[PDB]
């Protein structure tokens, strides 16, 4: 297990948040 | 939207996190 | 828990189909 | 493209709902 | 269960590769 | 962007394989 | 919320183990 | 001390993942 | 180490200072 | 409260901070 | 230093008996 | 909980004396 | 240059942290 | 003080620091 | 940056007369 | 001192002041 | 610029001198 | 200290008027 | 050597600094 | 100036001394 | 070494001839 | 002063000089 | 200072004279 899903789950947060901050920088340019 | 998807993918990227937070939670117990 | 993962799956499954719905303004205009 | 993206992430959202569901029953049983 | 959900996991996956390869393509042109 | 966008997708479909492989251990066990 | 709450105190908890171990390589050393 | 200070360090973390999950329970509640 | 430590440090003041806002927010509501 | 609990974790956070900032003075010298 | 962060702990044992005393007073009304 | 919370703070609280004790002794000698 | 400006203005920084190092020592005696 | 003279020191230390690295930057460009 | 260049030299004329007026404080006492 | 120091400053910080605001007439033109 | 820039930074060196001058009369008296 | 301070800040002075010397430079060519 | 001429040259050199210093009275009287 | 004087006599008296060092030295060679 | 002394020497002269220069100018004004 | 004193050390000066060419013989042979 | 100044330069010639006196000596053996 459970703890290895856990802390995948939080990686991949971490990274749709990164693809969110991202996709904001194309919208301005 | 541009906003719209840059906004919406750090919604999902929090409700992620939240799902991570809750396996690591459940995970000890 | 189990009942809080099945309730924020909802919730994203909601979002996503909004995110499809966003793509498809882009993809006309 | 984008009408690729538009309609496969609506495929995403379909499939997410089945985990959602899926995850109502292993809260019951 | 479980195992629905794995296979469910396994197809997201693929969908999400088959996203990052559409993106390759759309980056270019 | 927008290769950072495919490189992200690339590495969820990754992480989402993982965690089917990882639903498919827990399954038995 | 309460869930934040409960996030901030197990990631310092993470963090005070981590510096404990820190402090036993000085020691050692 | 250093050992002495490890351990203690190792105990206001102990001290502090109880905390963590005591305001976790207390969420729902 | 030192500097780890006072890196770590750093973060443990900043992740306090963040919850004693969130505490502000409990006050009201 | 809950106005004094949020201002000692002001307190609190600050001389955290202020520690930090000592080691980093310390471990150069 | 060393006399500063000895010092300094102190005051930061001083501040969570507070804390904690005014939990006591939570706790009951 | 709000008792465990205020009890568990008083021993923090406890142990943070004793470490401030500990960085005294270390600074003399 | 170019080079040479930058190359002075991070020695001189250098410098400048140098300088608060050693009078955080006048502070403290 | 004189701490705030030391901290204020370590202050523009950085800022220069970061300045060199604008100037760094720059003069590649 | 130019920008960013002018906007950090402001700060470090704020940061002097600061320094200038506490050791103004210092002149006194 | 101490006297000369602080009246010194002063006139250091009005020059970057001048230094800043020049940089601001290259920014423009 | 560009000559008023490199005519105030020669100016502040010589202020810069002043105080270091003044510094070392300073500590010994 | 107090003559490291005031080496450090002539060996301040010269590196600007170094830099002034240099921008005189870069402000013919 | 020879050690008469070295004594006398470092006499000379603590007369020259004592008529510096001295100057420095007359320099603000 | 005068300081500017008194300043240059310091800097006659620092190379006075250093001719004294060095006599001194080849005074035993 | 004796080269250094010959050297030294040069700027003694060097320095001596400054004080006359600036002498000249307290003799007008 | 007022020429006595600029001239008579200019005649130091010069006279220094002489001395410092003598040293560079002696150096030679 | 004035006085003080005519003493130390008399003392300086006197010296000179003896630094003479010695390299006529050493000038002989």
């Amino acid at each position: 297990x459970l703890k290895a899903i856990a802390q995948e789950f939080k990686a991949i947060a971490k990274k749709f948040k990164a693809i969110a901050f991202e996709f904001k920088a194309i919208a301005q340019k």
